[PDB]
C-alpha cells in the first residue's frame, strides 16, 4: 500500500541549522526496509536536491509541498512550476545580500524557493525584514509562506494535501506529520490513516511524541510485514 511521508519534525528532528539534517544509518536502514515493502514517498517543502543528499535511497518523493516530485528518478514539476525557475534565480539574486543588513538572517537558495531563516537574527529588525520579503513577493509575483522563525518565498498554490491526494486517489494510506501544512494534508485525505507527530491539536487518527516515536512505529510495521509474508 501507500505511505507518505513529511520529512523535517517527522522523521529528523527540527534544528536550528537544517541544512545538517541528513539522515543517520537508523533512518536509513527503516527506511530502506520500508520502501521494499511499500510504495514510500517523501513529502516535504524540502527541494528533490535536498531530499536526495539527505535521504539518498530509491524512493519516490513530492518536494516544495508540491510543486515539484521526483519520480522513478525523474524530476516532474507540477502545475507548471518550473515557469518560476528564473524567477527564484532573480529573487535570490536580488536578496542574498540581505544576509550582510540583517546578521544572522540565513538564506537557502532552492529552484523553486527562497527560504529566509531568522532564528539567529536579532529580534528589532524582523518586522522590517518580513515587510521586505513580502515586497519581492508581490513584485516577482509569488507566495509568502510563515513558519517558527522561517518566511519563505514559493510557487503560488503549492498543498502538500492536494498533491498526496493527487498521487493517491481513494487509495489506502498512511500519512504521517507534524505542522500545519500535515494537518490540511490529513483534512484533504480524512479517510487515511493520519498519524500526528508532535505536541498540538489534531484530527490525525493516530498521534506520537516525536520523531522517535515515529520512527518507532515504522519500524514495528516493518516486522509486521515480515511475518505477513
Ligand atoms: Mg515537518
Ligand atoms: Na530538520
Ligand atoms: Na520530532
Amino acid at each position: 500500500s501507500l505511505i507518505f511521508l513529511d520529512y523535517d519534525g517527522t522523521l529528523v528532528p527540527i534544528i536550528m541549522n537544517p541544512e545538517e539534517s541528513y539522515a543517520d544509518a537508523g533512518l536509513l536502514s527503516l527506511i530502506s526496509d520500508l520502501k521494499e515493502r511499500f510504495d514510500t514517498y517523501i513529502v516535504t517543502g524540502r527541494s528533490p536536491e535536498e531530499i536526495s543528499r539527505f535521504l539518498p535511497l530509491d524512493i519516490n518523493m513530492i518536494c516544495y509541498h508540491g510543486a515539484c516530485s521526483k519520480i522513478n528518478g525523474q524530476i516532474v514539476y507540477n502545475n507548471g512550476s518550473d515557469r518560476f525557475l528564473g524567477v527564484f534565480d532573480r529573487i535570490y539574486e536580488d536578496t542574498r545580500s540581505w544576509v550582510s543588513d540583517f546578521p544572522g538572517l540565513r538564506i537557502y537558495r532552492k529552484n523553486l524557493a527562497v527560504l529566509y531563516h531568522l532564528g539567529l537574527m536579532g529580534a528589532d529588525m524582523k518586522p522590517k525584514l518580513r515587510s521586505r520579503i513580502e515586497e519581492i513577493a508581490r513584485i516577482f509575483g509569488v507566495e509568502t509562506y510563515y513558519g517558527k522563525m522561517i518566511i519563505e518565498l514559493r510557487v503560488p498554490g503549492v498543498n502538500k494535501g492536494s498533491a498526496i491526494r493527487s498521487v493517491r486517489g481513494e487509495r489506502p494510506a498512511i500519512i504521517a506529520g507534524d505542522d500545519a501544512t500535515d494537518e490540511a494534508a490529513f483534512e484533504a485525505n480524512d479517510d487515511a490513516l493520519t498519524i500526528k507527530v508532535g505536541e498540538g491539536e489534531t484530527h490525525a487518527k493516530f498521534h506520537v511524541a516525536d520523531y522517535i516515536e515515529m520512527r518507532k512505529i515504522l519500524k514495528f510495521i516493518e516486522m509486521l510485514g515480515v511475518q505477513k509474508k
